[PDB]
């Protein structure tokens, strides 16, 4: 019986009674792939127009609205757009008189269709539009949505049931120690390694060549990591949005001298202010937007400060308990298992069902694509295992492998299982 | 000293030096009862009406609006309803002219009160209503709320401080090993069981009665995002608490409006009149954006996102056989005196347990059979997470006594430290 | 070898083979300082006015609106205010006729600027305003926001990687056992303590003098602790708000006989009702507000029922394993480490980078302001450590200490790192 402490740093080693060297530190986990995450990025554009446009769209407003921002914002999430008539046509035109701008602008929309809201804004300052001989004309357009910038999108994998792996060389023999498997064979005995507890759940931020950054925790959306993209926009299949979503932005036409400008817009609020033109029949637009969560996320900067290059592990040391004890040699079945069926999902957080027939002549130390799922006595077995690998599944008892039958879906498919995505439609018929 | 690995599957057994059989696998935990959970289920109804109704309510609109959906939706959470006047009376009537439909409809509501919003919709297509000889009349009603379907409601218990229980039989003698209690007695020695770590928190989804299991908090940011736990929370299965969606945004959208090229957002309800096959009648097409961008199918979600049993690591267990025998310590068997229990049970906040431990040794205290620790004779005080409701039977290992209790249930705890409902205030004249 | 169970209560002790006494129970953790937390406290005020005021502000409405509530609510978070004209001037006045109250009140605002919304309310009952000789005049003002009451604000520290510390006295010799360090040296040989698992994450609620209250968990915002201020208003620097925020309150003028009053207002909704006056040209106002989360949080009461005076620990007992085995004597470097640099943050949840040069003579059992960060062989070292102490950092191998160079920020600074706070402004120029 002997005892020694082994430090956890590279190069750490003990020589007596048996040479033990710390080869490295890694980890095991049950992966939960969340798909794509990004910040809620409110973006706004518009124009102050000394005219009553007949086509309220990016192409129809091309003479005033910035081209690239309009197209990008138009394609965003929870789009909101308003067209305000500040001073309409006094005579002539085509559905451009003040009478066509009723609340909601249904009269204008009849002749000039648009996906945007149309509202009267008579009474608001028209000072920004000048240089007209008789009839002063003015309108304001505002457009805002939650835009998905590719550089701000991150792939996130949650690591559950985390086990720190202390890679040891015990008298030249490889031994990977964890809280689950803390024993190593020594030349004529056994080494039991006392290890610190596991670090709990980890967050793997995958940047895109491909690089992984690490968070320690769930994460905690109520602490210093509140601005994590995990706390924001969630797309399980990196295409469709699910769960918590901000409301459509609230667009407001605010005059330059309005006392409201002494305060800041709230989250999702967009305040637009016409700017007096230096040129005749032209005007600028000042836009004030309240970002979601009260701040704009800077992706490379957030990742650099809120993550580490490697997963965290406790400082140690490890307690090396050397014993003269030798484990009892048990006979094991080396033949492959038969009629193995795998059902459920992988990298999803819900254990998959693994069932089959273990062969005779000992316990089958079952592996599913090399993943340890436990040992089973001969005959029928059933287990619930958290799988990290996709199908097809190669099943073995430690010897030759066989192909299992599988009905296993991916994490993105699991995220959409048990739900009917999109618009729910219903019809109310006329009475008989 | 001897060592052997014991697998964790049914039928697993070792024979030397003393036989150890894996009898079963269960778990211990500190229960946190969350009450009732359900998805945020947006439901909408309405009618296209070739008339200007004077009573905007389920009964008042009975001739057009479907009866059962109206009554159910009207009683829902965060109800929203709008009555649009598309084409009003040209003459006569009673507060039915276009002039009564000012924005917000205050003039109409003065003579025809309603809990619904009233708005003008002049300029919208009235083509759906035909067959009028001199005065075409049209109105549209839309009603939406977050409805509670009983089949979608689940009872949820969170399991904290989870301890996997490896039920062993050591030469016929029952031994329940956990990370807290890993020692067993063997005929002539002691068995120390090396066990894997505990699985962390569990989620128990209670159907109807059947229990289904989730592993985790749950994680509302991953594949289990649509869990009812991530949605509507009712601690007492009656009153709603916490995060709630806004009232639905109802919009009258004409069949040819370019807005129909896009999908409604979460909580948005777009209604479109459908031309009648009969004179002075019309239909209504409803497009609703569900909360979270998808409609939850309860039996289907539960089947794919839960297991029949709680998860446990694959093992094996490390059986360390020792010739060591534990030192016999004196135990007090008399019941504890003047025991007081204060706080809550199945709530997540440890309850205060205080009393007097009797003489003759340490009192291995149990509260309704739950182990709360051992105490030396005299005054004791402990903070224990209780899983059982009052009354509390207290024992030191022998006879039991009735403790005095001021313990509330999880639903009562959820409403403790808060004043529920509408906050009313009066501003008096100077 | 010998074995005995040791209970975890005060007064617990074992006599044989070596006397062991339970001296106390404490804990170690990696602190995550969240800053300030408070409930979302919706507060509303207003007035029923038998006049058409020309200044819609707290001072301008001083003759009708309660002074202290107006000033407090005006300075609140996500402020909303509406001025409704129920019955305007029939003649005369200054931008007070019905024609100035178009939807949105732009005509009125042109002459009478206000940060509040202005809306017509003609058609609503004006019965509350009576005793006018010829021209009946009536308006209604409502104001609401999320107010920060100092007594409702709590400082919160999240405790991660929690380790219960069982303080023992092994024959008068102090030994602090944890799941990380369960061994005690004895003259016989060694005492190995079998301990229960750690309790998981803790929540430390700091009141005010200064008192700490304890929660067990993350917390769970979906269970009985749903009303925790942690689940509500978050201010990392106890000044600026971040994350999830309710919408601006939805103010509505609701007549006394409106069927809407048979239902309760939703969260963030404020319904105002004029009350018929006993005095001529005067009226009262009844306010119905739907609190955030469907209930108003009572801070001392919530804390008393949802927290404990001390952090929770399992009941035990501890398994005392007495061995004749003596640990192997390893050489330790006692000289201070050289060129130590510390980069990152402390009490933030992100491990800081610690790098330097370990001296000769054995392994350097490195401490950063007394915090154990591991042992390193002589030479260059690099480690990722969760730090609980602020800079400056005193570094030691177990002997004399040296001053490390540091670029370490506080938890409030970390919360604002990687973000640009406030209003995002953009200008669209003329072509
Ligand atoms: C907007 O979306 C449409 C349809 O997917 C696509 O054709 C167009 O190129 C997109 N524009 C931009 C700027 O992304
Ligand atoms: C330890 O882990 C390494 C890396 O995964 C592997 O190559 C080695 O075979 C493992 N050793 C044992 C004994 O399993
Ligand atoms: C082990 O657990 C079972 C089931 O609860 C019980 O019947 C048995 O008595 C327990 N054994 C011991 C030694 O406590
Ligand atoms: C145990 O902890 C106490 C309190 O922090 C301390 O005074 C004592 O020195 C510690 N004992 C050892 C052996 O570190
Ligand atoms: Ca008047
Ligand atoms: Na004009
Ligand atoms: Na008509």
């Amino acid at each position: 019986e002997a005892f020694t402490y082994l430090c956890t740093a590279p190069g750490c080693a003990t020589q007596t009674p048996v040479p033990v060297r710390l080869a490295g530190v890694r980890f095991e986990s049950k992966i939960v792939d969340g798909g794509c995450f990004a910040p809620w990025d409110l973006e706004a554009t518009g124009a102050c127009i000394c005219e009553i446009p007949t086509d309220v769209s990016c192409e129809g407003l091309g003479a005033w609205v910035p081209t690239a921002p309009c197209a990008r914002i138009w394609n965003g999430t929870q789009r909101a757009c308003t067209f305000w008539a500040v001073n309409a046509y006094s005579s002539g035109g085509y559905a451009q008189l003040a009478s066509y701008f009723n609340p909601g602008g249904s009269y204008y929309k009849q002749y000039h269709p648009t996906a945007c809201e149309v509202e009267p804004a008579f009474g608001h300052s028209d000072a920004a539009c000048w240089g007209f001989p008789t009839d002063t004309v003015m309108s304001v357009f505002a457009l805002a949505s939650y835009v998905q910038h590719p550089h701000k999108t991150v792939r996130v994998k949650f690591h559950t049931e985390t086990r720190t792996v202390w890679q040891l060389s015990v008298a030249g023999v490889s031994c990977n120690v964890t809280t689950e498997h803390p024993f190593c064979n020594t030349p004529h005995g056994q080494l039991e390694v006392q290890v610190p507890p596991d670090p709990g759940d980890l967050v793997e931020y995958i940047m895109n060549n491909q690089q992984s950054r690490w968070g320690l925790g769930s994460p905690n959306c109520h602490g210093p990591d509140w601005a994590s993209p995990v706390c924001q926009r969630h797309s399980p299949d990196c295409s469709r949005l699910v769960g918590a979503t901000p409301e459509r932005p609230r667009l407001r036409l605010v005059d330059a001298d309005d006392p409201l400008l002494r305060t800041a817009p709230g989250p999702g609020e967009v305040w637009v202010t016409p700017v007096i033109g230096s040129q005749a029949r032209k005007c600028g637009l000042h836009i004030r937007a309240g970002p979601y969560g009260h701040a704009t996320v800077e992706m490379p900067e957030w990742i650099h400060a809120h993550t580490t290059s490697d997963p965290w592990h406790p400082p140690g040391p490890l307690g090396l308990k050397f014993k003269t004890v030798r484990p009892v040699a048990l006979p094991r079945a080396l033949a492959p298992p038969r009629n193995v069926r795998v059902t459920g999902c992988y990298q999803c957080g819900t254990p998959a069902l693994v069932e089959g027939l273990a062969p005779g002549g000992g316990n089958c130390h079952l592996t599913v694509n090399g993943e340890d799922v436990g040992a089973f006595p001969p005959g029928k077995f059933v287990t619930a295992a958290l799988l990290n690998t996709p199908p097809p599944y190669q099943v073995s008892c430690g010897g030759e492998s066989d192909r299992a039958s599988a009905r296993v879906i991916d994490p993105a498919a699991q995220s959409f299982t048990g739900v009917v995505y999109g618009t729910h439609t219903t019809a109310v018929s006329e009475t008989r």
